């Protein structure tokens, strides 16, 4: 199944919401993994796309989201519907109308 | 100066209108910026490899996508002027003098 890796800034309603949205999504059975520059710094050096994004965009460009290794978003977090669409999960399964 | 390519998805947001104001500021003073959309330049979305992989991974709903010297720098929203200033190395304007 698809995996989303989220490379977060070191660490607002946006983040509050995302954390909520990650809960609905995981519980529908999807695989989401988060990495933070503060607690998992090597994950950022060891991933080639992440390293190169940070060189290109700067760390202020984060978050970077990769779905099965591919960039799908950078510079903000997705809405719950955006998540659902990436994961092919029906709306009514992740608390949305 | 790095070069910027913008792959655009709509009817006039606002951050849309600010971004296009920000584009002139950058063009009027130096920067090469090319913009592409699927209504007018759809061949560019298949011919640029990172753009093509992006659409397949994210969906076209994932636009915009911004490349700086062909490197992904943002996707899913437009950059503010201060972000562009950082990408391009545009220095702070001086005022002059705190105690």
């Amino acid at each position: 199944m698809k995996t989303l890796m989220v490379f977060d800034p070191a660490m607002d309603q946006a983040l509050v919401d995302f954390s909520t949205d990650v809960q609905w999504l995981k519980q529908c059975g999807v695989q989401i993994e988060r990495f933070n520059l503060a607690q998992q710094p090597m994950s950022f050096v060891q991933n080639e796309k992440v390293k190169a994004f940070i060189e290109a965009s700067g760390a202020e460009g984060l978050p970077l989201l990769l779905l099965d290794g591919e960039t799908v978003m950078a510079g903000r977090y997705p809405k719950r519907a955006e998540l659902a669409r990436w994961f092919g999960i029906p709306l009514d399964k992740v608390g949305l109308a």
